[PDB]
C-alpha cells in the first residue's frame, strides 16, 4: 500500500554540518510526504533502544555516545515502498563504498559519521517510528500529490 | 548578541507543494543554528493567537481558515541579526513584488499563498516562539560553525 | 480570472549556451504554467515583426541578424501578474546591472547576447504571442497547483 | 557518428509536478543538442500508435488513457550514442528501482507515474521520432559545444 | 574593452566551509574567465601590503591577523566590466546587508567573517592582481564562449 | 592517519566548458580537503611524463597533444581513502558508460573529452601529485571538519 512508513534520522554530524534541509529536499523531490518531524537530543535511553540489535556490537559504544552527543532531526515518510527506497537514497553503510547520487555517498567518509540512518525493513520502521514518535505528532490525514499515484 | 532568534513557519502551501527542504537548506547555507523544529496542524486558537495582530483585519477570516488547512512545519533559528535577515530572505508580502533570490520571490505569486511566514521584530519573535515552542523543545547549547563569526 | 500570459523567448546564445532547462525550471518553480512551447530558426520576416518597434533603432540591424542565426526556443507561460513577473525575473536590458538572482544577472555580461527576451506588458504581449504562435499550440484547459492560488 | 538522435518526452505527471526545466537541464549537460522541441496533448490515435507494442498487455489501457490527460512536452536530443545514454538517465521502468542519480530514481514512485518515456533503440528512436515530429521541426544544421567531441 | 580583470579571493572561513567550488562556479556561470588561481597562506608581509588602505582603522589588526590564519584561494577573472560586477555578485561588507542571491547574502552573517574578498576599482584590480600572482601565473591566451560577446 | 592525497586534474575541455567550480565543489560537500590548487598551461614534458604509462598506445598522440591545448587546473585534495573515491565520483573511462551522478556520467559524451582525470592509486597519486606540485604549494596544516571522522 502507498501508506508505508519509514523512520529517518539525521545525525548529529549531518545536522552539524548543515545538511538537514538537503537531505529532507531530496525526499520531497522523490515524492514521499512528511508525516513526522522534529528536532530533539537522543537520550541515552533512546539511544540504546534504537540501536538495540548492536548492543554486543564492538562499536555499540561510541555509537550511543556519538547518537546523543548533539541534536538529531528525527522524520516520518509515507509513501509507496519508502522503506526500501530511502535505504536505496542512504547508500550503504560506508560511505566510501556509496554510489555517487545516494546521501552518504555525496556527503559522507567515515562509517562512524555517516550523515543519516533510516529503518531497514517495515518491521523495524514501525518499531522505531513508534520508539521515536508519539501518536499525535504524526499526521493521520496523508494526502499527495495527485501526479503521484496511478 | 549571536543569540538572536527568530520563528519561521512553512506555511500549508509552502508544506504541499515540497519546499520544506529546500527553504530550510537557505537558512543552514547562511550560517544560522536550527534550535527548533516540528511540524503540527495549527488549532484555530493558536492560529488567531499568532496573527491576533490582525482580527480586525479584512482578511482575518480566511488567514486563520488556511493556516490551519493543513500540516505547518514551525522552526527557530538562531544567530546575529537573524529575524532581520531572514525577513530579508523571504521577500515581501507580496510574491510578485519579490525579488528573484527571495523565498517569496522564486517561490510564490499570490499574497494569501506566500509559502513562508516570519517574525518581523524580536518582539514579535520571543512572544510566537513561546506562543508556538515548548521550553524543552528548544535547545540551550547552541554551538555555531566557528568560521561564524568573529 | 488570473490567466495573464506572457511571451518568453531564449535567443540563440541562450540556447547555444544550454540555458533552456535552467530558465524554463525557474518559471516553473514559481509557478507560473506553461501553455505553449516550441523551438525553430526565426524567420527574417518574424524577427522584423517581432522587434518592430526598433526598426529605426541602430541596434535593429544586428539584433534581427543575430536573433536568426540560430534556433530559439519560444514559449507562453500563464499566470497572476505573469507578464511584470517574468519581467522581474529576467532583469534589467543590461546583464551587468542585473542583480544577482535574476536570469540575465545571474548568466550575461553583454547587452547583444542576453540570453532571453519577454513580453514587457499585457498589450506586448498578446501581440508578440499571436505573432509566435497558432491558436492550437496553446492550451486553453489550464489547471495550476491547486496550492498556488486561493 | 555523433548523429544519433532518440525521442524523449516529459509525461503529464513530469508537466504538472513542474519537472520540464529539470529534466531538459539534465540533457542539456549531459552535451547532447536539441533538435526537436514542443507541447501538446496527445490524442488517442497518437497515443496508440505510440505504445502500438503495448496494445495487448493489462495496462495499455490506462496507458493510453492517462498519457492524453493533459500536456506532454516531446523533445529530441542528438548526439554520439543518446539512445542508451538517455536511457540510462532515465533509469529502469520502475522509479523504486530506479538509481539515485537518475531521473526516475530521483523524482517518482510508481511505474504508472514516472515522469518520463524515451526510445530504448535507434529503431524504436527512428520510428518514434517520425511519428511525433514533422520533418520542418526537426534542426538540420547541428552545432554542438566543440568541447564536447574529439 | 573585455580584457578588465579583477582580483578575488576566497578567505579563510569561506575556505573552511567548503565555498571554494560554489563561488568559482557562479563567476563561471556568468560568463568571466579565470585567468589566475592558487590557494595559498597569506603571509603577514603580503595581507598587509594588500590591507594598506586600513592599516589604521580599528580592525586592521583582526583583518591581517585572520587573512592568514588559514588557507586562502586567491583568483584572477577576465571579462567586460568584471570588477564591477564581481562586486555586485559579492554582496556589501556586512553580509546581514546583501541581498539575497549575492554571495555574502546567501553565505555570511559577520562583517568580520564575510566569505570572500575582491577588488573595488580598476585601479586596485591591477594593484592587487601584481601583488598577489607573479606575470607567468595568468594566462594570456583568453578565448571566452563566442556566445557570451557582440 | 587517513590523509591519503589524491590528484586530480580539469582538462582543457571541462576548464573551457566552465566546469571547475562545479567539480570542485563536489568533493568539498564529499568532505574532502584541498590541500594544493592551481591553473596552468601543461607542458609537452609535463603531459608526457604524466601519462607515460600511455606512451606505446595509439591514442597517446592526441591526448598529450590534447592536455596542453589550453588551461588545466590541476588540484590535490586529502582525506580518508580519497583516492579511491575520488576516481568513484568520477566514473569510468567511458562518459557514456558513467553513471548518472558521477562527474563523467553527469557532463560528459567522448571518451577523448571526458574533463577530468584523477590518480588510479596510491602509487601513482604520489608520483603525479610530486610530479605536478612543489612542495611549498602544498599545505602541511590539514585540519578537516570535526564532524567528518571519529
Ligand atoms: N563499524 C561498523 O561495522 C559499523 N556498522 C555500523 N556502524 C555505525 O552504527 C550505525 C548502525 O549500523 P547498521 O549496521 O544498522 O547500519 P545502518 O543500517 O546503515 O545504520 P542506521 O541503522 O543508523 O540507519 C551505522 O549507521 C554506523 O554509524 N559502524
Ligand atoms: N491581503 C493583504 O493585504 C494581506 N496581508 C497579509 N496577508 C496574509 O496574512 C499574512 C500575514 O500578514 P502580514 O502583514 O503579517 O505579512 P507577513 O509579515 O509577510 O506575514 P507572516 O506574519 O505570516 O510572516 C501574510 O503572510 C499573507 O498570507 N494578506
Ligand atoms: N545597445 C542597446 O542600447 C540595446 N538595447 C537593446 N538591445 C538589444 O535589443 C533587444 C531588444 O531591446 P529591448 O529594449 O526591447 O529589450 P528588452 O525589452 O530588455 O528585451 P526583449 O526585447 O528581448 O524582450 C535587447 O534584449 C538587446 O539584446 N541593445
Ligand atoms: N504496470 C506495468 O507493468 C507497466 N509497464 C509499463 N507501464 C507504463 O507504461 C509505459 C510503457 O512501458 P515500457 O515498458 O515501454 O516503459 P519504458 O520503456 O520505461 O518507457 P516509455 O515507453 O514510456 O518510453 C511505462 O513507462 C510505464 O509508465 N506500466
Ligand atoms: N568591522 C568593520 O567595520 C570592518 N570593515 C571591514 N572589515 C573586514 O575587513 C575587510 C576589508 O574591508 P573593506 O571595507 O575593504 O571590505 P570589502 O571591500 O568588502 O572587501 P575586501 O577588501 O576584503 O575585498 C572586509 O571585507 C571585512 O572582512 N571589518
Ligand atoms: N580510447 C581509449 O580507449 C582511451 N583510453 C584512454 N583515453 C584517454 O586517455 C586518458 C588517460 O587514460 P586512462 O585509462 O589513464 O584514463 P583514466 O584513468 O580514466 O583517467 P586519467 O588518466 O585521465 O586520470 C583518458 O582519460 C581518456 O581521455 N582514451
Ligand atoms: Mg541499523
Ligand atoms: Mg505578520
Ligand atoms: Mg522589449
Ligand atoms: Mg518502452
Ligand atoms: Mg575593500
Ligand atoms: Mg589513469
Amino acid at each position: 500500500v502507498n501508506k508505508e512508513r519509514t523512520f529517518l534520522a539525521v545525525k548529529p554530524d549531518g545536522v552539524a554540518r548543515g545538511l538537514v534541509g538537503e537531505i529532507i529536499a531530496r525526499y520531497e523531490k522523490k515524492g514521499f510526504v512528511l508525516v513526522g518531524l522534529k528536532q530533539l537530543v537522543p537520550t541515552k535511553d533512546l539511544a540504546e533502544s534504537h540501536y538495540a540489535e548492536h548492543k554486543e556490537r564492538p562499536f555499540f559504544g561510541g555509537l550511543v555516545s556519538f547518537i546523543t552527543s548533539g541534536p538529531v532531526v528525527a522524520m516520518v515518510f509515507e509513501g509507496k515502498g519508502v522503506v526500501a527506497s530511502a535505504r536505496l537514497m542512504i547508500g550503504v553503510t560506508n560511505p566510501l563504498a556509496s554510489a555517487p547520487g545516494s546521501i552518504r555517498g555525496d556527503f559522507g567518509v567515515d562509517v562512524g559519521r555517516n550523515i543519516i540512518g533510516g529503518s531497514d525493513s517495515v518491521e523495524s520502521a514501525n518499531r522505531e517510528i513508534a520508539l521515536w514518535f508519539k501518536p499525535e505528532e504524526l499526521l493521520t490525514e496523508v494526502k499527495p500529490n495527485p501526479n503521484l499515484y496511478e
